[PDB]
């Protein structure tokens, strides 16, 4: 019934994917439709085409589930003419009709955790820093770390899939930067730095705790299981769905709205190894190497 | 300029927002326009109402990324109504324009990488068994497994999550199957797969050994990285999109057509019963001690 | 005398500030002035207001060294209103006043050296596609790869820079791919990937073989040197003033203008061979550094 | 809005064409417009020349990147017609406006270090004595070297490009003179110094250790990595923009500011004779013997 117009980052990426899908799983109960767009990821000027073509479909309402710099969001959504303009990944101090999750919260659990299990040297893994999220949670573990009197050792980012959570986390490694934990992004990242631990020959928990951001489907899976920030991505859909429906009912809302977020404790966290394999050590290990190697 | 319609099937799942990606990059070089409707995993019924809702968007022609048995992909084609309709989920043999993945290389070079590995004892995690893809590949590692002489200890079907490859294999090995391979209808269900046997004390590899398919993203990144059959959804995305434009341009090839499949071999398989390493393993180990060593 | 006007992309980077300065050393032999204007990297228009402003500086004529995609190149050429431009940066296949290099021969040049060695495993490591020299580069790789019926092993691409020469290519050994060889589109990249290889305890020549494209200042005397595709700026710069003069001057010049480019063997190139020592041998070695390690 | 002309001496030189990049995207910022012309090594006269020129090219304010005695300065300053102008490449002590960076703490910061470390055979690889900036931390490195009782073995002069820091270095070296330590002028040169040092069998760091001036982009990538005092261009570039558009409207400033430097410390620097050791050598040899094993 009620066409809605999704401007969609990404769905290559897990969240993005499944908050789309929740949108279409509420929809469907209020009998509403979806079309989805992708904006070509590269700011205003994309996300604001996306929502133009969106418009010319008939499009009764719009969710922008796309990140958007304060200026950028009243912009784009001073472009959807009249048309009820719900924004999904902007911040909580934008002048726009908004719906997003407690970010001091979500970089509130993560830091408090680590902190409450002993971890002193930490690295933050951000995402892109041209994302308004990205840069609100850099700045959460930033004002709850140094609360907690903790500066990050170590600070790198990504943009926000494995390979990149891999990449930075190697190169961090390398330059003898071995914090006792790390606060990623997304979870998708700390697949990624899990993957660049264990081929440093560390374990993940008992040597590197993560901590993730998000709670995507794969990760109760995930090896060793991801402790996360668990954002319901079902949750957003619902309400963002029923809220635009509102607005577009005349249902006068207006504001930005925060979500709950919660931290969901798993395998990756354990607090903080105070040993390392000595040169006694390694000389050993290297030793049946050498011989296992001499045996071929 | 034009519009491409893209039917797809939840994008909940990797493959498909991988697919439907790939899709909107080819369309972007060509200035086309792709807008996206999602289907209720249902099928005809389900699939229709979305062919109908891209119908109502004048789109130049429809992409239908959604598994369609023969007798339903015809029905869901003759309702795109003289608008020029690709599919890429169902079998090489529905009367429709269609561009598939090869599953008889794909089950083939799964089935001949585990025996001539060595494996005897092998079971199959099949995806839903209403999806034809999913029907494709399982009735194929039946043909390769059979013709030499292997027959399936087990045969478990999940439903492309992670989840469901991890309750499928504990419950398997819980039932006291305990095979020394695992032949994994795609790379989520693999990573369910090897979270489960790690769950229950093995290691992946040198205990059950796992294959995948897909080689979505994120396949290597899990540990141990995922060896896989590989469907370049990339070359999927520019193929579907050309051809979909040459379908509106009379220009059509009109038959089905296949796309190759290959394996990527990387840690999440080896010999069964393996007591004493073979030497790339001398070489991982000798640099992970290296890299320890490094740090010091 | 003649003012002469130059838009030029990065002179962060080598050979642009090469380039310019070559120009230099014409316009002070042939009485000429030169003024500089730098492009913000954002394609046409960026490029556009450049020629702007150098009109706007009473510029008798226009030499464009910025990456100018064949509709941009024709583009900017309306912009010069009334004065001669002469493009550095473009395609060999654009009616327009160019003098640009030949890549058939650069690319051929390095790809014939690199199989003749007996490399079969390449690795390309293209300069940004945004760019036009970037993409002929690439294609050539390319062209003349298949001829010799080998197809590379990996390709990537970065900025330009010795930084993205040494993340890419940190990048694709961090992820296994390791060839016998790489063809980089630019020496300030190849820089990177010497610095990447040796990084990883990989020999420069004698195991990872690396063949740059430019031949600027510094690769001579690089670590070790750099055997590179030569490409001479100091006749670049006197080929534009004494034509963009004559072409002022009256004369009829018009079209592209091919400039040589050859092959400068220096240090970075050698045979594959793998010679595997004795795991007797190798192992004694190892039990070398254990002790080596031991001590530490 | 207004425009900035710049006159900059060989845009071949790494550190000039940095800082007219640094300069561009700073004058972006605030709207200003950047007009470049470049300088011949003549002095004076060429430098005059050059403000003459933008004079002419209306410019509403002039930064020289152009080397200067106090003499030339103030010439060159006089010479600028009322408009206002900001010379980067003077004395501290020439009473014109000016933004220079300590040329105290990096020669104090490079004598220290190497002494720290242990080396008495200093030798010193000077820039062009026609250089103000190259005269001046000749002379710093010669009041802390003698400050430290000192005296170098060797001195010599280049000109500040790769290949003269090659030629003065196999010169010197040739003649049996063979330091341990070596302080250079900028990195380029460093980058040929080390060349030398590796074309006669010796090492850098290890035998003979270098240090360099500017932390020049392509430093941190050199073969072993640079340890350099890091002249900020960025903040040099900044500074100046903002104090010329300042200096402009009228506001006092009239001296000279003089800008912070630091010391990156990398791999060219190591204590004197070195009684066998490293863990990234070992490290290293096992990455490298790793290699030989994956191939046995
Ligand atoms: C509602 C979003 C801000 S969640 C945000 O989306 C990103 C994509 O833009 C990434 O997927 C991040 O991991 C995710 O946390
Ligand atoms: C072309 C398709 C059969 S790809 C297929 O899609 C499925 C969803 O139906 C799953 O995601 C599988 O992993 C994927 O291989
Ligand atoms: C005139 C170009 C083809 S030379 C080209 O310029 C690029 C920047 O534009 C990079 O500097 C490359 O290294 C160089 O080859
Ligand atoms: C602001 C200057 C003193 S930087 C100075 O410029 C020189 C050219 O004049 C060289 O490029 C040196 O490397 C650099 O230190
Ligand atoms: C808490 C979800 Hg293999
Ligand atoms: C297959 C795109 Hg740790
Ligand atoms: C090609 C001769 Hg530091
Ligand atoms: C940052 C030490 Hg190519």
């Amino acid at each position: 019934s009620l066409l809605i117009g999704v401007a969609t980052s990404s769905l290559a990426l897990h969240a993005p994917s499944q908050i789309v899908a929740a949108i279409k799983s509420r929809a469907d109960q209020l009998g509403a439709s979806v079309v989805v767009s992708m904006v070509e990821r590269s700011g205003v000027e994309a996300c604001k085409a996306a929502v133009h073509n969106l418009l010319a479909q008939r499009v009764s309402g719009l969710i922008i589930n796309y990140p958007l710099d304060d200026q950028d969001a009243i912009a784009v959504e001073a472009a959807c003419t009249n048309v009820p303009a719900l924004f999904l990944d902007v911040s909580d101090q934008t002048p726009i009709n908004s719906i997003i999750f407690s970010h001091e919260d979500g970089t509130r659990l993560g830091v408090e955790h680590l902190v409450a299990l002993g971890h002193q040297q930490i690295a933050l893994l951000a995402g892109p820093l041209s994302s308004v999220s990205a840069r609100l949670r850099l700045a959460g573990w930033h004002k709850y770390l140094t609360r907690n009197q903790i500066q990050p050792i170590a600070e790198r980012e990504g943009d926000w899939s494995a390979m990149s959570g891999f990449q930075q986390t190697m190169q961090m490694l390398n330059e003898g930067i071995v914090p006792t934990a790390m606060l990623v992004a997304n979870d998708q990242m700390a697949l990624g730095a899990m993957r660049a631990i264990t081929e440093s020959g560390l374990r993940v928990g008992a040597d590197i705790s993560v901590v993730g951001y998000d709670d995507t489907e794969d990760s109760s899976c995930y090896i060793p299981p991801l402790t996360t920030i668990k954002q319901d991505f079902r949750l957003l859909g619902q309400t963002s769905v029923d809220r635009l429906l509102q607005l577009s009912q005349g249902q006068a809302v207006k504001g930005n709205q925060l979500l709950p977020v919660s931290l969901v404790k798993r395998k990756t966290t354990l607090a903080p190894n105070t040993q390392t394999a000595s040169p006694r050590a390694l000389a050993d290990s290297l030793m049946q190497l050498a011989r296992q190697v001499s045996r071929l």
